[PDB]
């Protein structure tokens, strides 16, 4: 285990399946440092919540809330820190209409060091609590010393990759951190950092963000093997953008002729999307309720109904999570047997043009609307051609240096006929789900 990915702990499932799963309690408890102050970087937040996952010798340290909200719901993420003197607020600037502050990222300070965290749920309970979360940890950054002249940075480029991140916010609260950054030694990191930020990316700056910074990584980090065209492609997501009429209009050009990048040189390549149908969610250990995290909209979807012939179930035996729905992303590129993997990404990133960028000006610029961030694992950082598909998720393989823990089932099952894409704001009332509930939106 040198990836340090990590699904959060799953209420219901035997202990066999959250043994090596992290809850929020975990990342936080001064078993992993002795916290000094942090930042939290997401969406959505439960505050009172929030708080009571710290230690309690630690809930007075300083917290940093980095959010996109604006107007009322701003007012509201206000109020809810408001007893807490300690926590400060960041609004992320959302320039471009329609754009979100999605990043979920915590940066946790110690007396000895620093630790980044990477992950898709919000703070909230129900994100920790029957869902399928990611998590990447970093390793513990120890403290360059006072008067040492080093980089700190890492042949993956993180620690300027983070800062570059951090700076777009253009936001004081956050010079601070990059300050803190500035300080540690992250050269033991291994993957490279994926994010979004808002704006429109010409030129140079074109290959920084969303979807062009993962075909440059690809294109300066990868090999092309032969019979690429047949490994496939695979993205997992919960919830989905609007596409345009056709898969030509951004889905199968521009998006996945990034995701097929490999090496430098220069189509047949299997696309599967795993997205949960409404029976996945139905027999959830939430039920029908696990939809109200799943927000793809009918009015979205019925204006590209081409993109369901790509749909696949969720299913996670593997990680005995098929019943706990899916807010983790994750893309990859397995080979065709669906043994090994070219590279595996853990994101915030649904499928969206929101998230990963759209091409405009004939070609020459990305704009992208919203904060986004995830870890692309490579073999190369690990000094490997490929990696194995590891077979059971928390089980002991026989090269674990070599076998990267995919959290789902492959091959991705495609949706049987009588199948439907969850779609949240309609009504379902034919069978009840696990608690006994119909779906009236
Ligand atoms: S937000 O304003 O709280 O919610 C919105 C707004 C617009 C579109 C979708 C959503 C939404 C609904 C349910 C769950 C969501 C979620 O989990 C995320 C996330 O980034 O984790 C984002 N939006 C969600």
């Amino acid at each position: 285990n040198p990836f340090q990915f990590y699904l959060t702990r799953v209420s219901g499932v035997k202990p066999k399946y959250n043994s090596g799963a992290l809850h929020i309690k975990d990342i936080l408890s001064p078993l992993f440092g002795t916290l000094v102050s942090s930042a939290q970087f997401n969406y959505c937040f439960d505050v009172d919540w929030l708080v009571k996952q710290y230690p309690p010798e630690f809930r007075k340290k300083p917290i940093l809330l980095v959010h996109g909200d604006k107007r009322e719901a701003k007012a509201h993420l206000h109020a809810q820190a408001k007893p807490y003197e300690n926590i400060s607020l960041c609004q992320a600037k959302l320039d471009i209409a329609f754009g979100t502050h999605h990043t979920k990222m915590m940066l946790l300070l110690y007396e000895e060091g620093l630790r980044v965290v990477i992950h898709t749920s919000n703070l909230i309970h129900a994100d920790w609590h029957q869902k399928t979360q990611g998590i990447w940890l970093s390793p513990l950054y120890p403290r360059i010393a006072d008067g040492t002249h080093k980089s700190g940075e890492s042949p993956t480029h993180f620690k300027a990759d983070l800062i570059s991140y951090l700076m777009a916010y253009n936001a004081p609260s956050l010079k601070e951190w990059i300050d803190v950054i500035h300080k540690h030694d992250l050269s033991e990191t291994n993957v490279y950092l994926i994010g979004s930020t808002p704006g429109r990316f010409q030129g140079s700056q074109k290959d920084n963000w969303g979807h062009f910074r993962l075909k440059k990584l690809l294109k300066d980090h990868a090999s092309s093997m032969p019979n690429a065209e047949s490994w496939p492609v695979v993205g997992q997501f919960s919830s989905v953008g609007s596409l345009g009429a056709d898969e030509s209009k951004w889905l199968c050009s521009e998006f996945k002729e990034s995701m097929l990048t490999l090496g430098k040189e220069s189509s047949s390549v299997p696309l599967y999307l795993i997205y949960p149908s409404v029976e996945n969610v139905r027999t959830s250990l939430e039920g029908y309720p696990a939809g109200g995290s799943l927000p793809y909209s009918i009015q979205t979807a019925e204006k590209q109904n081409w993109l369901h012939s790509y749909f696949h179930k969720w299913s996670a035996e593997t990680s005995g999570r098929s019943n706990a729905m899916p807010h983790i992303k994750t893309y990859m590129r397995p080979s065709p047997d669906f043994s090994k993997i070219a590279w595996f990404l853990v994101t915030s990133a649904n499928l969206s043009k929101a998230a990963w960028g759209a091409l405009e000006k004939n070609g020459t610029q990305l704009m992208i609307r919203s904060y986004e961030l995830g870890v692309l694992f490579l073999p190369s950082a690990f000094g490997l051609d490929s990696f194995k598909v590891k077979q059971k998720f928390f089980a002991g393989s026989q090269e674990p240096m070599a076998t990267f823990p995919v959290p789902y089932d492959l091959p991705p099952e495609l949706y049987g006929s009588k199948d439907r894409p969850w779609i949240w704001n309609i009504p379902y009332v034919k069978a009840p789900d696990t608690h006994g509930n119909m779906w009236v939106p």
